[PDB]
């Protein structure tokens, strides 16, 4: 059940002007495609905030890359759902690394100590595997929806509730302007990720994926098993797991589609007209 909407002050939405003219804002199959300029956040906020949101943020640091962690916490916490209620779940090898980060009120950071694996085989299945095999329970009871992203990045620029929905998928920054045979889908039909030369909306980044957590258990559950249909046949997929979510989200289409404003890197590509705020992005 939700409660009315307060009155709201802002401008009349004019039906006979776009918001945005020199992009795509909402997919074939009628999922909005998130750019600066077609949400109003106010409205949204609203709307989150009094179902009284809490929003999982899952990030993977490993090795030498729990050195990214740093930026990528404080810069969370400045950008990232703020005013909203927030869980960090960091999956590590070195516990011990992770930087103690300052929080703002409503926001909570658990450690989780992966895991073993000498074979990189259960490497590359391992964030698949720990979302959906392990968490299950843990996410269900704490968080109503669930954000993958990965660690060698920073934010920039606002990213929070416009970005929610049953699943979503976001833009790879080197494709979104390229045609679907040019995507870098898994080609070989030996591999479950196999996607033809005729199929593809578009080629989405394994960097930023979510959604509720029911359908972001169902996509790594199934992403999961096809990676262990691969393994048993011999092949591993061209991009690992990004394979199997590209393969994932054209047989189950996302319900909204993020720009590449929410996935961007600024020393390889850097700072198109089309893009009018630059929010999350590589760290060079």
């Amino acid at each position: 059940f939700m409660v009315s909407l307060p009155r709201m002050v802002y401008p009349q939405p004019k039906v006979l002007t776009p918001c945005r003219k020199d992009v795509l804002v909402v997919t074939p199959w009628l999922a909005p495609i998130v750019w600066e300029g077609t949400f109003n956040i106010d409205i949204l906020n609203e709307q989150f905030r009094l179902q009284n949101t809490t929003i999982g943020l899952t990030v993977f640091a490993i090795k030498k890359y729990v050195a990214f962690l740093k930026l990528f916490l404080e810069t969370a916490e400045k950008h990232f759902m703020v005013g909203h209620r927030v869980h960090y779940y960091v999956f590590t090898d070195q516990p011990a690394a992770v930087p103690r980060v300052t929080l703002g009120t409503g926001r909570q950071l658990s450690v989780l100590e992966v895991r073993a694996y000498k074979r990189w085989q259960d490497v590359s299945m391992r964030r698949m595997e720990m979302i959906s095999d392990f968490c299950e329970r843990r996410f269900l009871s704490e968080v109503d929806y669930l954000v993958c992203v990965d660690v060698d990045m920073e934010f920039r620029d606002h990213v929070g509730v416009e970005i929610l929905t049953p699943l979503f998928g976001t833009l790879h920054p080197s494709f979104y302007g390229s045609s679907r045979e040019a995507f870098t889908y898994e080609r070989r039909p030996q591999s479950q990720a196999y996607i033809p030369k005729d199929e593809g909306d578009f080629y989405y980044m394994g960097a930023f994926f979510g959604g509720s957590v029911q359908e972001v258990q169902r996509l790594t559950r199934a992403c999961h098993q096809a990676m262990m249909v691969d393994q048993a046949n011999g092949i591993e997929a061209v991009w690992h797991d990004e394979s199997h979510l590209n393969k994932y989200l054209l047989r189950h289409k996302p319900t909204k589609v993020l720009s590449p404003e929410y996935l961007w890197d600024q020393q390889l590509l850097g700072w198109p007209a089309v893009l009018r705020k630059l929010r999350f992005t590589a760290v060079p």
